[PDB]
């Protein structure tokens, strides 16, 4: 029989736990039971052990039981996510959410889930709010947006309304945990595939390994500059996972001819800064910010088709940038934007 | 300037902290200015860690500044105290108080470090109670108790009412913690010798390490059976603490001619059960208890001598064992248990 002492004395013994016992103690989280103290301690305990991707699976597993779910038969099979962990700590423009907003005007259907900044100045979530967009639909409407404007958005705590519990506490930890691997690893829609930014070099192969318990097609990406983005300032580091395997790539834009950006040419502000961003890129501007925006997009779309298991890497990539690139020169990735203001304001 | 997530952050990532970085995470928990999942944070994580001697050491310095300390020059200065950390799960026998009664006979300043059980059937507090001693006295009634019994007894809530803060999160996460190394390590009137029980084994060196730094004549002892205390059914490791350095020793009984004893034979009970044995071994009963009651009076009496530099070890357990035994068989022990219950009652 489970309990807080046996689970914390074998985290703090440096052992994996047992199967169902990550998933016990996150059940007991998620149903409002858990002291504050044990919900600290059971969440430093298992980063400092180090999480397997059994475990963080089994967390994840929990809150998408206890997640409100989008109505049956309203995602299609081939829906992507584009979102990252956060905590890279650098402050940049919203790339995983102008990313998408890109990849559902090529025809890629998106359901994205995001959240607030929890340390940058401005997050996706923030954004799209900035920019008119609804944030905070609930799972009909969701699915509306997603079947009117090709693209949805699921506000975490909108969807994970019993992960509050845990919320004080990891404000109060104040740093990363396990549980800062879980946002991306949580949509509610479960789409299967993903662009999956990883803010923490050394957790990303973990993160990817629980997509592969699932038989995901995404690319788990971390920028060599720190980036939970693919980034266009140096190489990238991508776990790509495809037929329930994992395979680490280094990424070079160059090879694709992108130029070398510096870091802070991609650098954020506030909401109004950032919406403006995403206006100028959308608009057509050049630049490292539209470069960075095309390379996520075109990784987003190379793990949709890799849904398919006859699709090959550099084609892939190649369409991918061919495919994003022309959805922001058309106009139709502006247009896609109009059109989910007006949604949410009908 | 520190804070959490500075210190967290530190120890999740496998590193010693910073010198005072312990003290001012120690001194905002007893200030009750700590969230509780920043104290189960920091108990963990410095946990996980491996706490080293100069952290351990903040830690106790800080609940040593916020002790009611006892009235000035009302404590020897080759006071001894006789207490461990508990946390052995054997549920023996009160063998640190038994022994500290027989030391404070022979002659030896006792003010013994003291507290309730935390997961046996009756700690030493529990067990003084139920003889009729007085467990509830402040520092000027200790202090009373000490020059006109011989024996004070230090109830550690009472001394360090500050430590109240940490308290819930400790039982909450149920499991030991670094501060489960530190009970020995703040006895209130500050003893420069005593023997030292230490139940975690990888530990015991960092708890004779902050000995060391207090320049203590100490004994710290990790029995091979898993107590913590000097034991005879087997070989015991001791941290010899003498001139601020530490030198780790095996030591055997039979070397002075004990018995091999079974752990069974040390085992303990209930309050009553508990106080009926204490009351056997000083009415003179031969057997198990009262051979490991000798052994560790004696170990106390060791400690005590090496307040000078000029003992030496052997002869210095052969007088202890001498004198422990004598303590018994003149009934000295027992009229002192006898005095103790009366000064209690006035
Ligand atoms: O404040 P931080 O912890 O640094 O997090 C930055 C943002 O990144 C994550 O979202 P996402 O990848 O969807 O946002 P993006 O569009 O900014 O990349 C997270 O939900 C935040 O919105
Ligand atoms: O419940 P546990 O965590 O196992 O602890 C048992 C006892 O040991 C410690 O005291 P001490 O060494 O003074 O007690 P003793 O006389 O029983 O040895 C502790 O303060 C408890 O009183
Ligand atoms: C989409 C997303 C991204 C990151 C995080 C993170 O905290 O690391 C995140 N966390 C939350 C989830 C998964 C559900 C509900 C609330 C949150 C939150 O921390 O606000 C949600
Ligand atoms: C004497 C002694 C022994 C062990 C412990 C321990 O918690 O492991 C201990 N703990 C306490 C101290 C030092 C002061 C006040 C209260 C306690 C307690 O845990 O109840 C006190
Ligand atoms: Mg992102
Ligand atoms: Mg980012
Ligand atoms: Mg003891
Ligand atoms: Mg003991």
């Amino acid at each position: 029989v489970p309990s807080w002492p046996q689970i914390l004395g074998r985290l703090t013994d440096n052992r994996d736990l047992a199967r169902g016992q990550a998933a016990w103690a996150m059940d007991q989280i998620m149903t409002g039971n858990a002291r504050p103290a044990q919900i600290a301690a059971f969440a430093v305990a298992m980063t400092m052990k180090a999480p397997t991707a059994d475990e963080v699976g089994e967390l994840a597993g929990v809150m998408l039981s206890h997640a409100h779910p989008l109505p049956a038969d309203t995602v299609p099979d081939d829906a992507v996510d584009v979102v990252g962990t956060g905590g890279d700590g650098v402050n940049t423009v919203n790339l995983s959410t102008m990313a998408a907003i890109v990849v559902a005007a090529a025809g890629v259907p998106v359901v994205k889930h995001g959240n607030r900044a929890a340390s940058s100045l401005s997050g996706g979530a923030d954004t799209l709010e900035a920019l008119g967009v609804r944030i905070d639909l609930g799972p009909d409407l969701v699915a509306r947006s997603l079947a009117e404007v090709g693209i949805g958005f699921c506000f975490a705590p909108r969807f994970h309304p019993s992960y509050r519990h845990a919320a004080a506490v990891r404000r109060e930890i104040g740093v990363p945990t396990v549980f800062n691997l879980l946002g991306p690893l949580t949509n509610p829609a479960r789409p299967r595939a993903g662009l999956i930014g990883c803010a923490f070099a050394d957790l990303a192969e973990v993160m990817a390994g629980v997509f592969a318990a699932r038989r995901s097609s995404v690319l788990v990406v971390h920028g060599d500059d720190g980036l939970d983005e693919l980034t266009t300032t140096t190489t990238s580091t991508i776990w790509r996972v495809a037929a329930g395997s994992v395979d680490k790539l280094t990424f070079d834009p160059a090879g694709f001819g992108f130029a070398r950006a510096q870091l802070d040419q991609l650098a954020g502000g506030d909401a109004q800064a950032n919406a403006a961003a995403v206006r100028a890129v959308l608009g057509g501007a050049r630049g490292p910010v539209r470069d960075a925006v095309v390379l996520n997009a075109a990784g987003a779309i190379v793990a949709h088709a890799g849904l398919s298991s006859r699709a090959e890497w550099l084609p892939a990539w190649e369409e991918g940038l061919r495919r994003a690139s022309a959805a922001i020169d058309t106009g139709a990735a502006e247009q896609l934007l109009a059109r989910w203001v007006r949604f949410g304001r009908q």
